[PDB]
């Protein structure tokens, strides 16, 4: 009774964890928890996803993830199911299911409601439930808690309930998840103490307590709001630097040497647009609007970042005209299609906006992303990607790096110089190449341009 | 003879000779720091009162430790002053820190800068180094200052060094920051950049961050104030959003800022009662106007300025609303505004957001008493149209509200148990810029106060 909702971490028998949702977040969580000794079962409605995990397969490009899935599924500590039945035997249940938003920027509770309606009858006294899915504030306590209580139990008294925002760093997720402190917002002191004991023992990280689940839900929304609004500042700064003939990355690097606030001045890097950062700031805006608060910094940031794909296409076409090129003699090789660097997800990518604007004007575009699924590129771009990097760049008049994947940095530009059509423009969207690499491109005959570079 | 370096070898026995044009806040902080490390400095200013003060070892600038440093160095003879620009000829380095105010259209008023350059230009000799530190619109150093300095026959970069090095001092801790902050150097060429870097490293003992041009360094200064002002806007809107959920914005900011991001961490700034001073209310508009002239729209600046300009009025509306919810009216409540300065731990009220809060409260029918022991009483009369209270007891005795609109360290050290016996019960404690932790809020309630803040 003194230590509710979690066994002593020193117990010989392993901790039993059920993770609802076997997406990017769920898989990273499952692998890192199983790796530290817990017995984990990932629950997902997709039979294909469950079949892959059970056979130690993972198609996610996240570094070290496919290897860890294959190793842990073989040790038996990582398993998967389409059924929510393993919830009954679990000590901890983590909910990472999808929470999208409609055109009005209001939560689509469907997936979360369905997951909660499956967990509720299987929920047992003494269990700990943690919500990781990004949600509108008040959701854990006013929507999720009554759904979980439909099975007769009471949150905080019979089972622990806490909101812990997901803050995974793509491309380095497995490394960051083992060091990054977890924010815990308990639905009461018992739920707060148990959620903190769980992350410290099962994950081995520090914990940052906030006084309610609503406070922790706002931490997630405030983080995405801060990131989106700071990317908007950086994007506008890059367009200002471009008209002055100054390099935005030197400006940002020098500006960020000033201590300020809780750490340093932190101008974020500009890009080709934003693709968490397009829904969560609007989610806070709609919540604010319904409560009589206008979030003007969110409205402006979204308008600024939504204009960047069209501006990127305009800059590419303008630079090609300056090189004496046109839509009749140039094929553009778009290298990298994913919304974020070192990911393969193209579901909500600003690259779609760049390609559409380049095609809408009349340019021939080839797409290549070594991390993305070719069927997903067909679905989102409407065309099959190039068979390989060599096929994409051969005879291309422009190499537009619109996602800065690590394998693009390891490319031999001397070898690329022999495949492309001279004069070739290297447009740097998300590579953010250092001056030493830009000199190498010029040496091989490439023209180089970035927004504000 | 060989092409010349634009700075003498710091191995020479004679002290470095520096001339600082513009002995205001930035100029005086530089002068005492350079002279304190051994350089011989002459402060050149158009105000005869400032020149007379520096000569006598006096300084009217309230900046902590500044008057003391001036007194010590005037006695050594290393720091002197002049209304005349005749010391320029003998100097190794000329630093320009004159005022660059903007007009109603946010265009820079070049009057002081042109007058300074015109006096410097014919006294310049080959091999000298000229550093511009005043905040300017990009391209000012190369297209305005350089041709004015060349009127004597010298050619910038070939005959003398010209660099832009922005000042990044924060008011109240300027003397501590001038000796620690890395200096950004934007030379008009490689020789100017090398000399300016060697100058800051050897004469100030600080690190240097080179940027490729004077224009790049001019943008660094404007991008910094743009970033700060826009991030205060995010924080103020976040506090207003937290207020409707009843969540504490300081818990949210603290937890959010534990995430590594960019080149450091997520850095949500602290909310307040608005934004004052020249830096954050003028510099982002200067960038906006320069961008507009060149066909670039800075929408984040427009929104940040609108958001922060609305904060004083919103703060007064919150105080008035919380007083009504407490059962207090305009008839039985005198509000004591504690802290008038634009910033915590300074006395500067020249452009303070507290002015807007006080004016909006009075326009709601409330009597307001002002108390700020760090501020000049005459400065409060000129900005607020009323004399501040003689003492803390006069301000708080019988007050129905204690509105902490500047969070000076002095206010954190008050005896709230004693205050509780002087105020009119029930007394509202409004936290504008104290940012009290939950333990301190609990203590106020135990003493009988009603604590409120935006998003607290
Ligand atoms: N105030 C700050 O904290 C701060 C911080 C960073 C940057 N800056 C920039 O530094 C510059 C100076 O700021 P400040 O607050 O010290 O200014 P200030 O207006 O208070 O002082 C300027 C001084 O220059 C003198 N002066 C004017 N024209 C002159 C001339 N032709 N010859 C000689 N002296 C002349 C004036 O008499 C005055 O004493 C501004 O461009 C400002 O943007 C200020
Ligand atoms: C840094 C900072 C400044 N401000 C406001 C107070 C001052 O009026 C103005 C300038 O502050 P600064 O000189 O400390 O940057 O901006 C905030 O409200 N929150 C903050 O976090
Ligand atoms: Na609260």
């Amino acid at each position: 009774n003194a230590m509710p909702f979690l066994p002593d971490p020193g117990e010989p028998s392993p901790l039993k964890v059920v993770i609802a949702g076997a997406g990017y977040v769920g898989t990273c969580l499952a692998v890192t928890l199983a790796g530290r000794g817990a017995e984990v079962v990932a629950v997902d409605s997709d039979p294909g996803t469950v079949a892959d995990l059970r056979a130690g397969r993972c198609r996610l490009p996240e570094p070290g993830l496919a290897g860890a899935v294959r190793d842990l599924a073989a040790t038996g500590r990582l398993t998967a199911s389409t059924s929510y039945d393993p919830v009954g035997a679990a000590d901890v249940v983590i909910v990472t299911v999808g929470t999208p938003t409609d055109a009005g920027h209001e939560m689509v509770t469907d997936q979360l409601v369905a997951a909660c309606e499956q967990i509720a009858p299987r929920l047992r006294a003494g269990q700990l439930v943690i919500l990781k899915s990004t949600v509108s504030p008040g959701t854990t306590r006013t929507l999720v808690a009554p759904l979980l209580e439909s099975g007769g139990l009471v949150h905080e008294r019979d089972f622990g309930l806490a909101f812990c925002p997901e803050r995974l760093a793509e491309g380095v997720a497995l490394a960051q998840v083992r060091t990054l402190p977890v924010v815990v917002g308990g639905c009461g002191p018992r739920s707060a103490a148990a959620a903190e004991r769980f992350w410290r023992s099962a994950l081995g990280v520090d914990v940052r307590q906030v006084p309610s689940a609503e406070s922790a839900e706002v931490v997630k929304l405030a983080t995405n709001w801060w990131i989106d609004a700071n990317v908007a500042i950086a994007n506008e700064l890059a367009r200002y630097c471009a008209v002055l003939g100054v390099d935005v990355l030197d400006v940002i690097g020098a500006a960020n040497t000033l201590p300020k606030g809780s750490s340093m001045v932190n101008l974020l890097l500009p890009g080709v647009g934003v693709g968490c950062l397009t829904k969560d700031p609007w989610m806070a805006w709609r919540d604010g609007r319904d409560r009589g608060v206008s979030l003007r910094t969110v409205e402006t940031a979204r308008a600024v970042n939504d204009d960047m794909p069209r501006h990127t296409a305009a800059v590419i076409a303008d630079e090609l005209v300056k090189l004496g090129r046109d839509r009749n003699d140039t094929t553009i090789a778009v290298l990298g299609a994913a919304f974020k660097n070192d990911t393969g997800d193209v579901r909500n990518t600003p690259v779609r906006g760049v390609v559409a604007a380049l095609r809408d004007s009349g340019f021939r575009v080839r797409i290549f992303d070594p991390l993305a699924d070719p069927a997903e590129i067909v679905a989102r771009f409407g065309t099959a990607p190039a068979a390989s990097l060599d096929e994409a760049v051969s005879g291309a008049g422009c190499l537009a790096f619109l996602a800065g994947h690590r394998q693009f940095h390891e490319l031999d530009f001397g070898a690329l110089a022999e495949r492309v059509d001279e004069p070739c423009l290297v447009f740097d969207g998300r590579m953010h190449l250092p001056p030493a690499r830009i000199r190498e491109l010029h040496r091989f005959g490439f023209a180089y341009r970035g927004i504000g570079r």
